[PDB]
């Protein structure tokens, strides 16, 4: 399935308290090493809201699980067909993000095709307002949720503002494969340490990122 | 003596100052804890104005008047909350029942003849967290240096009461 090298595709739709972008990402990825080298570019311009808080919105299935624990890859294993994403986003005293999105083969391909609606974000928030250009390591909490015959998912973001303060943003995510056999993982982590960067001769909104992610 | 009227989302003692100990007991949509800090001009007496604002959570808006009637003080006070979250901290109540010690700092307000107040006071959460800010204006009804209130309380309840109520024993000093 994922042996060498995947291309990677990234599509985002969003508003942000009204505030309509595009954002375009193309790179590769090492499931086998767990390793995620990306570009993304805003093609519409300034993002009206930070770079780190779209991360996670931003292929998971690049994870390396260990051998003796391959039959835990829920996500690999619902390849090529896609697994139907969804999260809900709530930043702590800050708007909430609900997004939707489908990860998914045209070929040696993929693309993520994401869908994202911000509600409730106060001007002169943490996010509208403009945190710090890097991630901090966290760890996914996954589990089974077999009713759907998928995933769900627990963490918190931690972002780094840079009055030294931290803003919070809890994640709740849910997965369900799109073409029926999948396995449904024990309980289990997904550790992923994360290197923000920009492109010095690209002018336009954009993110250079490099991510390492193991089981 | 103390009563207290309040409108939240469209949900409409005795003690001895000189050692500065309080007991008065409360009987009745919203957690007690957030209501301990809202319930030389003596007799005649005060107006305590206040806004509450829970982090991240809503405002309380109060008004109050604090004065002696015959040979019983009164403490009459009007208060509202808006914008107060569903499944929130405040009407969730995720708020466990006790009550930290905080400090009142207190500065003179000279054009308005009377004192203004600022602090922050900590609410545990349930779930470990910690919900937070006090502003408070003092207005004499009728005819300080900077310094600051020590202040302890205990919050309990009456065994024999199935009513919702909150005991309250109260230390302070300056």
């Amino acid at each position: 399935l994922f042996t060498g090298v995947v291309p990677i595709l990234i599509e985002l739709d969003g508003d942000v308290n009204g505030h309509k972008f595009f954002v375009r990402g193309e790179g590769e990825g090492d499931a086998t090493i767990g390793k995620l080298s990306l570009k993304f570019i805003a093609t519409t311009g300034k993002l009206p809201v930070p770079w780190p808080t779209l991360v996670t919105t931003l292929v998971q299935c690049f994870s390396r699980y260990p051998d003796h624990m391959k039959r835990h890859d829920f996500f690999k294993s619902a390849m090529p067909e896609g697994y139907v994403q969804e999260r809900t986003i709530y930043f702590k005293c800050d708007g909430t993000y609900k997004t939707r999105a489908e990860v998914k083969f045209e070929g040696d391909t993929l693309v993520n095709r994401i869908e994202l609606k911000g509600i409730d974000f106060k001007e002169d928030g943490n996010i509208l307002g403009h945190l710090e250009y890097n991630f901090n390591s966290h760890k996914v909490y996954i589990t089974a949720d077999k009713q759907n015959n998928g995933i769900k998912a627990n963490f918190t973001i931690r972002h780094n503002v840079e009055d030294g303060s931290v803003q919070l943003a809890d994640h709740y995510q849910q997965n369900t494969p799109i073409g029926d056999p999948v396995d449904l993982p024990d309980d289990h982590y997904l550790s992923t340490q994360t290197i923000l960067s920009k492109d010095l001769n690209e002018k336009r909104d954009h993110m250079v990122l490099l991510e390492y992610v193991t089981a």
